């Protein structure tokens, strides 16, 4: 009941409304005739269907699924054929080297053209596809399929799947059908030399070969297979099952993982169940009744349920209790899961997205990476009036386990709790989160950029403090230097009192004193970063001095002597990998230049451009909308934060 060989672990990675859920539901609805990852069977393959993210701008998300899942399923709405973002979804596809096949969905609707997708899939994703199958119909007349691997036809009697009746192709579509037959066997010949050697003396080859050969095709990156449909009207979808068993890859087609051993050495897992173990928990879902399901692809070995695995990435152990494929109706229990194969498992306290997993005596292999994200999006929050403040700090309980990256913060001065982030969007989506699932109804904030400031000049100037009989006697007086020090070298204090001069009592409220004004910049009011102080000479009031008097009397040192050491903004200074259409080059490029960008290299992947720059983090607000028009929606890009930069003179002035 196990063959690495008739997996199929698969995604389904589509422009919005071009049909990623509509395809998956009737996906299974063919399949049951007997929610992260979602096995199931067609003649005697199970075929893993991983969940690719609602909306394709999820990048790391997206970096996940992918290494998650082998071969894949691009649906295009044949209205628009490769629709701008179905555009841009196939560019994260080309990029994790995943083999995969395509899907022209609703060929019932008003604009159903197959065509306009093979045109403009060569023609704007530089794809190379190849026809296999044939429209019986056009619109509302769209009556069935012709398989010219086989040829063939399947009709439709109703639109529900009712009616699948399997008819030698019409007289009609007949001289069209052979030729693309013939056109195919000729990217068959491409592969197979037996293929080749048959075409030109005229003989017809097999289906196997032919199949055989289109599927190293498929999986070693040369084609796309192309079958139509319409999954509204349920017609070839069925064909689209015989088609992902016939080309999409087990897990024995596509490449190992770069594993990486803990002494740097990054050496290649091989799918085997019968050899040491580690997986990967991309998905950390709630369940209802059963509770922390963590969802898991393994690569190698065997996942046997009542079992101590070790949580890589953590470094704590963890209990799996039971073991879950769960199925389209109902979920199931399993005492393996084999490798190469996906699943849900039990327990695992300590264990987020992403952490791998090894077996008790195993090598501790990492999977993924290290990236803790250097916090850079401020957004502000009230409550709605202290009735949901009541469930937004215990809500961020809950969202703070599953997740690390992100800080909390109380603001200084408003006292509004401060969410800091890597992306926008990232923040976004927790608004939403917060806003609906999370019944937290608020007042939020734009999103704000982490500019963090600094000194420049070495200075040297004191913070009294005097408030005698009031009520009673206070009184506290400091002397220190300030110097600054190198970039993200942060804080450092320096104690080089003599001695006596300022009680040994009362140093820790000047330090408590310091740390609480480097939250409030001259400038604009963030947080102190990069400095040295020395505190070096004082006096006191025997009786008058006191713990209160020592914090403000430091804390009007660090406030007073930073408006002197010609004060800074730093900003945060980002990292990014935009992707162009080769035709919009000079015209984007000097968009970068606009937002005081610095362009690196431009390296070629597939037809496209890709174009490394610097632009501050402060000069990219909207800047999707703003490529998305200058690259007429085909454009695309990622950040990745670099690091905090001062300010230009111009930059500053205006920063009030
Ligand atoms: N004409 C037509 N419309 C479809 C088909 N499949 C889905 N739709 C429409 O697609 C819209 C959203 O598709 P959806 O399942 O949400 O795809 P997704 O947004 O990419 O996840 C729905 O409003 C459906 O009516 C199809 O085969 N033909
Ligand atoms: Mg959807």
């Amino acid at each position: 009941e196990y063959d690495l060989k008739r997996l199929r672990n698969i995604g389904i990675a589509a422009h919005i409304d071009a049909g990623k859920t509509t395809t998956t539901e009737r996906i299974l609805y063919y399949t049951g005739r007997i929610a992260a990852v979602t096995t199931c069977f067609w003649k005697d393959h199970r075929i893993n269907i991983i969940d690719t993210p609602g909306h394709v701008d999820f990048t790391i998300e997206v970096e996940r699924s992918m290494r998650v899942l082998d071969g894949a399923i691009v649906v295009f709405d044949s209205s628009q054929g490769v629709e701008p973002q179905s555009e841009t979804v196939w560019r994260q596809a080309e990029k994790y080297k995943v083999p995969r096949i395509a899907f022209a969905n609703k060929m019932d609707k008003t604009g159903a053209d197959l065509w306009l997708v093979i045109r403009t899939m060569q023609e704007r994703l530089g794809a190379r596809p190849v026809v296999m199958q044939l429209p019986i119909g056009r619109e509302d007349t769209f009556s069935g399929i012709i398989d010219v691997l086989r040829m063939k036809a399947y009709t439709y009697g109703n639109d529900l799947g009712t009616d699948i009746r399997e008819i030698p192709i019409p007289e009609e579509y007949l001289d069209q059908a052979r030729e693309y037959h013939e056109k195919l066997v000729e990217v068959a010949a491409d592969f197979d030399e037996n293929i080749m050697l048959k075409y030109l003396e005229g003989e017809e080859p097999t289906e196997e070969e032919l199949v055989a050969a289109i599927r190293k095709g498929t999986i070693d990156l040369k084609i796309t297979p192309v079958f139509l449909g319409s999954a509204l009207k349920n017609k070839g979808v069925q064909l689209l099952l015989d088609a992902v068993v016939d080309y999409l890859p087990s897990p024995l087609d596509i490449p190992p993982i770069k594993g990486t051993t803990p002494e740097g050495e990054v050496v290649e897992i091989h799918p085997d169940p019968n050899g040491p173990l580690a997986a990967l928990a991309f998905k950390i879902m709630a369940d209802p009744y059963v509770g922390r399901l963590t969802f898991i692809r393994v690569y190698s070995g065997t996942l046997t349920s009542g079992s101590y695995v070790y949580n890589t990435t953590k470094g704590r152990k963890e209990r799996v209790a039971r073991l879950l494929r769960m199925h389209a109706n109902h979920r199931e229990e399993v005492e393996e899961l084999k490798a190469g194969d996906l699943g849900a498992v039990v327990g695992l306290k300590e264990t987020i997205t992403g952490d791998t997993l090894v077996g008790e005596d195993a090598p501790r292999v990492i999977l993924e990476s290290i990236e803790v994200p250097e916090p850079v999006i401020d957004v502000a929050i009230e409550p709605k009036t202290k009735a949901d403040q009541e469930k937004l700090s215990q809500a961020l309980a809950r969202l703070a386990e599953e997740d690390p990256t992100f800080r909390v913060s109380t603001h200084p001065e408003t006292g509004q709790t401060i969410i800091s982030g890597m992306g926008e969007l990232h923040l976004e989506i927790i608004v939403d989160r917060l806003k609906r699932e999370f019944k937290v109804d608020a007042n939020v904030g734009k999103p704000q950029v982490a500019y963090r400031e600094t000194i420049t000049k070495p200075v040297d100037v004191e913070g009294k403090f005097i408030r005698q009989t009031g009520g009673r006697g206070q009184y506290g007086h400091v002397k220190i230097k300030v110097e600054p020090l190198p970039r993200g070298s942060g804080f450092e204090f320096v104690n080089a009192i003599v001695g006596g001069v300022i009680p040994k009592e009362y140093i820790p409220a000047v330090q408590k004193g310091i740390e609480e004004a480097m939250q409030s910049g001259p400038l604009i009011g963030f947080p102190v970063v990069d400095i040295k102080v020395t505190l070096y000479d004082g006096s006191y009031h025997e009786v008058d001095s006191s713990a209160m008097a020592f914090k403000i009397a430091g804390s009007m040192a660090i406030k007073e002597a930073v408006q002197k050491g010609d004060p800074v903004i730093l900003e945060p200074i980002m990292r990014v990998e935009v992707t162009t259409p080769e035709e919009y080059m000079g015209d984007v490029i000097g968009d970068l230049n606009a937002r005081r960008g610095q362009i690196l290299g431009m390296e070629p992947r597939g037809n496209a451009q890709v174009i490394r720059a610097f632009v501050p983090l402060a000069e990219m607000f909207g800047y999707a909308t703003d490529l998305r028009s200058k690259t007429q929606g085909r454009g695309s890009f990622v950040m990745f934060f670099d690091h905090y930069q001062e300010v230009p003179k111009q930059v500053q002035e205006k920063l009030i």
